[PDB]
């Protein structure tokens, strides 16, 4: 069903996919111990969940002020996208994640850490993932099937995560925050260059679909930072991810509130894990 486009709009999921699916995933709320102490996470499996398949994964961090509950909350509702993008053939299912940068020592900032030696390894010893193990090399093996996204501190979180893990995972999704390294625009564009070379990875191998609305908040800072990545030779920009490796979808009139961005998701999320999948697909 789905095909890339190279300039994707923005187009809100139906008022019908916030309600329940009968398809519905389950939703596993996973407690662990790792560097910042015992955390908790979501955990949602698609319908029809088999663990004898490999699922892609995909990381998604929350706000300021929330927690790894609020994404599966009353206030967002995202498993009800994802249920019926997944049952309607839009969105290939796939294992999503909630995480939190609470507690502990944890913070947006640093987060990453305990995602590359806790998160993964717990999350995907225990699900099907293309990781075949979860020791470094299991997990970097498997990198081309892995995502993180977040919003607003959480986008903030998901750039750091790119700088650091790139050898761990392929594809980001920061939603509504802009990467704080640097005290220029340039310079935030210089470091995450500067972890790609470190990286040695090709523009085919790093995917970046950014979001936010034209009213939101955090568009003042991302756009600046989007405009000085472009002018990289790193990126080639487009939503077709067949062609190059990175986009900024703006939505018209929209703010800083879940409600939004919540559909950024659900236009976004599709385009993702199609490059060297293991399926044969025609997108
Ligand atoms: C409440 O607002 C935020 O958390 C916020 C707003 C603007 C930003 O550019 C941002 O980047 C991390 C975060």
């Amino acid at each position: 069903s789905f095909k890339y486009e190279s300039a994707v709009q923005y187009r809100p999921a139906p008022d019908s996919y916030l309600n329940p699916c009968p398809q519905a995933g389950r939703i596993v709320k996973e407690t662990y111990t790792g560097i910042n102490g015992t955390k908790s996470l979501n955990v949602y499996l698609p319908y029809g969940y088999d663990p004898n398949k490999k699922y892609n994964i995909f990381y998604l961090m929350h706000g300021g002020g929330e927690n790894e509950n609020t994404i599966f909350s009353n206030d967002v509702k995202l498993q009800n996208i994802l249920d019926h993008a997944i049952m309607n053939g839009e969105l290939e299912p796939l294992i999503v994640v909630t995480p939190t940068f609470n507690g502990g020592n944890c913070t947006a900032q640093n987060f990453y850490q305990e995602f590359r030696q806790n998160v993964i390894p717990f999350v995907e010893s225990k699900y099907s993932t293309y990781a075949e193990s979860t020791t470094p090399q299991g997990i970097a093996a498997s990198r081309m099937h892995r995502g993180f996204g977040g919003f607003a501190m959480g986008g903030l979180t998901t750039w750091y995560v790119m700088v650091n893990c790139l050898d761990y995972v392929a594809y980001f999704m920061p939603l509504s925050g802009d990467y704080w390294y640097g005290n220029s625009p340039q310079d935030k564009a210089n470091s995450i260059a500067e972890a790609i070379n470190r990286s040695g990875l090709s523009k085919r191998e790093y995917f970046v679909f950014a979001a936010t609305g034209s009213e939101d908040i955090a568009y003042a800072n991302m756009n600046p930072q989007i405009e000085a990545m472009k002018a990289l030779p790193h990126f080639d920009y487009t939503s077709d991810f067949s062609k190059g490796n990175f986009y900024f979808l703006v939505a018209p009139g929209a703010t800083h509130w879940w409600g939004y961005v919540r559909h950024y998701i659900y236009d976004a999320l599709p385009y993702f894990f199609h490059e060297l999948e293991h399926h044969h697909h025609h997108h």
